[PDB]
């Protein structure tokens, strides 16, 4: 399919996925001085109290924590959104060094990692239908900086040894994603795309202004994962981020001044 190496990384993706050079690709640099404050934007409503996590999976590109999305248990509403979006999975992107790893940048600043909480619009019935629609997905993006540990992340870090290689999965129940949220829900929002193939332009991005802090030891453990399957040559899962793409004909809006 695709990868992040010299011979199959983001600069090559357009050959198999021509939408890679499309009009509403992600990630982008958020220029904080040109972003438009929009007083019409509502506060985000994050209702994760009834979330049911199921499983954690190394898919060869990242690790996903998957949720039961067969009912309205963990949903995102409000903000720039119309209707109700259900949480299906979260994952991260990270670097080989603390100075890189995020996909979005803020005034060209990179963070150590970026967390993506992926939600789909319930009007379309399932995730597969939702990705074919311009308002199909909402992805909440949260930056990670290295500093103090995030206690709510530790359950994730501890299980990574069990899913080291591609295709491995493990039961992962009773995880509360509320422990990964910053104090403030102020955000930027713009229309974009998935940042991995198939790169579909179906995402309303909601990128939180406030980063969360994780410890050096926590992010070090992400870097021990493998892109490869068991029994194949070891290649460390690091730098699984796509570089910033042109903004083109889009405006970034801010919920705050
Ligand atoms: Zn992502």
């Amino acid at each position: 399919h695709f990868g992040y190496g010299k011979h199959n990384g983001p600069e090559h993706w357009h050959k198999d996925f021509p939408i890679a050079k499309g009009e509403r690709q992600s990630p982008v640099d958020i220029d904080t001085h040109t972003a438009k404050y929009d007083p019409s934007l509502k506060p985000l409503s994050v209702s994760y109290d009834q979330a049911t996590s199921l499983r954690i999976l190394n898919n060869g590109h990242a690790f996903n924590v998957e949720f039961d999305d067969s009912q309205d248990k963990a949903v995102l509403k409000g903000g720039p959104l119309d209707g109700t979006y259900r949480l299906i999975q979260f994952h991260f992107h990270w670097g080989s060094l603390d100075g890189q790893g995020s996909e979005h940048t803020v005034d060209k600043k990179k963070y150590a990692a970026e967390l993506h909480l992926v939600h789909w619009n319930t009007k379309y019935g399932d995730f597969g239908k939702a990705v074919q629609q311009p308002d199909g997905l909402a992805v909440l993006g949260i930056f990670l900086k290295v500093g103090s540990a995030k206690p709510g992340l530790q359950k994730v870090v501890d299980v990574l040894d069990s899913i080291k290689t591609k295709g491995k999965s493990a039961d992962f129940t009773n995880f509360d994603p509320r422990g990964l949220l910053p104090e403030s829900l102020d955000y930027w929002t713009y229309p974009g795309s998935l940042t991995t193939p198939p790169l579909l332009e179906c995402v309303t991005w909601i990128v939180l202004k406030e980063p969360i802090s994780v410890s050096s030891e926590q992010v070090l453990k992400f870097r021990k994962l493998n892109f490869n399957g068991e029994g194949e040559p070891e290649e460390l899962m690091v730098d699984n981020w796509r570089p910033a793409q042109p903004l083109k004909n889009r405006q970034i809006k801010a919920s705050f001044k």
